[PDB]
């Protein structure tokens, strides 16, 4: 049986092997064709867009992800227009030499660049996401798969049937089929499983959003090639250790890190604080973590103002684990390539650590750091030799 | 929701998870009581292969996977079941030092063995693997799950019991979970879809059931890193280049090829009669071109002995393919990491095929060949840091 997943990541690879063949004026068209229909319809999105704001206002919603959700703001839905025009105005993204090298007499070896393949874009509050993407994916010769969060439920329909009206309108003049993007209107999380199929995952939200994908998908996430790195505080943790291993991971980052804190450890807090107020630190902590962190901090008066505002580059998760057995639980569960410390002075619970752990790397002791959008990462590279009849076996 | 495959490989991961850290005497004496419990029971095995031999015989089965099937032929249960015990005496597979670094004062780095994780063991008419793989999984410390073909579903039965009985049994003594090996007993081909929890494929039949897993699984293969890699040889192919670049294929190996076969490509039986009384090569040809093949061979009346039997290492298949689109869907259906060739002198074709084919590498006129079971491969490797609280800024 297929199911919904499947058949979506099965038609975008489908679309794609037809895409990726279709010249450069044909996906550069069908770009034109999509910035006049989204052009012509604005007034549509506009309304749609205006009742997105209106129910994020009046249920939760921060201000922050609210101004991101407003596409009609300033000159935000005209400069979106813009791109789509800079985007199908640019050089073939496709089939660029990118090396060649004369291997003997009329042998010939080319690097050429070639599309990734499959997109899913996973995006929370941010419609102008629609388009760039759209723009990219079609100009680079990827099909793309596009998942919205609720908050953009009414702008994210009216644009995905601007797009797809466009398409199937057009496909005879512009040789782009039907299923080159696709937007899914809440029909799931199955598509993280589509590894076969999918070749790129594009987040477009936040930090959590990035961890949560990290976690459920074996498909390479753009700009995130290791999973998540924890240090496990034990009880035993010797704290100048802990302090200067725990900021070492920071000043070194684009990576994603959790602090396993066990409760037991004395003066663990000074730890964070620690994090915070000398290496800058924003600390994204649990929320029963955060209430007994700011109730030790308030009863030595310690909670200052810079601790408030960056307790919730480097990313920095922190919760308790209250064993090393449960450290090792909360480490097995994340998605591998990442490596792992333990802080302690107890023999008995790093051995147990380092023979417990799904880890490329564990570190005891030691510091995890001793390991050594655009249409960037979106065009890999096919190589191609060019011979006439040689083989493997010259001289 | 969570599939029946999905369940399977999780409890798997976590039985893994379990078995890693159990002591090498928990893991060896384990294998000493299924030993016993296996030669308790040898008359039912017996019995029921007794069924399986009988059943096979009366149904179409090959001479060959017959004495495959047959476990107490001459002394082959006697040999199995020394297997388990030369197994269970081996030295611990797991926590092996490969290599130690002294990195700095006080800061060493090691290299030591350790489970690759979850094996998933797919076999196909020799009952004796239940015994090696499960020998060879609790020793090394990975959860296995195995499948077998029809041919063996009562002794498979039979030697299931008797395993899961004895793990059972004997867990609060040894250590080794419930789970460490589960005995699918056809209750799916969506185990192969579970590359989040399974870490290596075990394949132990014919080069069609490997080809098959290739191209239905994301899971790395032991001993098959690539994929199927194909030649078509286009309608405008060169003879003598079509000849010499599709048997240095063959003379350069453990691969598995596939030749796309356009049929308006002339004298195109030469190069199939080249490769086997000039490479000693098998070909393994589906019905309709061997009828086809044979057919130009008699009326040559070349179809000598030696194409007879050598017409059904070097793997090798081959296959019409009636244009370039058509040699471009079968080569984009097999799983990626995989080169291909086009033999044309039609440069339209090669420049068609070369933008059309979802491949790593492809060659026009050049030969493909110009890129570059025991405790083997079911170990990997973890790397260990153990300081004294050093961090990567150091002067
Ligand atoms: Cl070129
Ligand atoms: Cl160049
Ligand atoms: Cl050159
Ligand atoms: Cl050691
Ligand atoms: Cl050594
Ligand atoms: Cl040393």
């Amino acid at each position: 049986h297929m199911s919904s997943s499947q058949q979506i990541a099965k038609n975008a690879r489908k679309a794609g092997n037809i895409l990726k063949t279709i010249s450069n004026e044909g996906r550069s068209d069908i770009l034109y064709k999509i910035h006049d229909a989204l052009k012509a319809n604005a007034h549509a999105i506009e309304e749609a867009n205006k009742i997105d704001l209106a129910v994020a206002k009046e249920t939760g919603l921060a201000d922050s992800l609210l101004k991101r959700l407003d596409l009609f703001k300033g000159d935000k839905f005209e400069v979106m227009l813009q791109g789509i025009k800079d985007v199908a105005e640019l050089e073939d993204p496709v089939g660029k030499v990118k090396m060649a090298r004369e291997l003997d007499d009329g042998l010939t070896l080319y690097q050429v660049t070639a599309p990734v393949g499959v997109l899913l874009v996973i995006f929370e509050s941010r419609p102008e996401v629609i388009a760039n993407i759209t723009a990219l994916s079609i100009k680079s010769g990827n099909a793309a798969i596009l998942k919205g969060g609720k908050e953009s439920v009414n702008t994210f329909r009216e644009m995905a049937k601007i797009v797809n009206d466009t398409i199937a309108q057009f496909q005879s003049e512009t040789g782009v089929p039907v299923g080159s993007v696709q937007l899914i209107e809440t029909r799931v999380s199955d598509l993280l499983d589509q590894d076969e199929y999918i070749d790129l995952v594009v987040p477009r939200g936040s930090n959590a959003l990035v961890r949560k994908i990290k976690d459920t998908t074996k498909i390479p996430v753009l700009g995130h090639a290791d999973g998540i790195c924890s240090i496990y505080l034990d009880e035993d943790a010797d704290l100048i250790k802990a302090k200067r291993i725990s900021l070492d991971a920071k000043t070194n980052c684009n990576a994603m890190e959790t602090l396993l804190i066990n409760p037991k450890f004395s003066k663990w807090w000074e730890v964070l604080e620690n994090l915070t107020l000398e290496g800058g630190v924003t600390i994204h902590a649990t929320k029963d973590l955060k209430t007994a962190y700011f109730d030790k901090l308030n009863e030595l008066g310690k909670l200052t103002e810079a601790i408030q505002c960056k307790t919730v580059s480097l990313d920095l998760a922190a919760k308790f684990v209250t064993s090393t057995e449960s450290a090792i639980q909360h480490i097995n569960t994340h998605s591998s390539r990442h490596t792992d410390a333990i802080v302690t002075e107890n023999k008995a619970n790093a051995e147990k650590f380092m023979k417990g752990v799904d880890s490329s790397g564990v570190y005891w002791n030691a510091s995890t750091r001793f390991a050594d959008v655009g249409l960037d990462g979106l065009v890999s590279y096919q190589y191609q030799i060019r011979g006439d009849g040689q083989v493997a076996s010259d001289y």
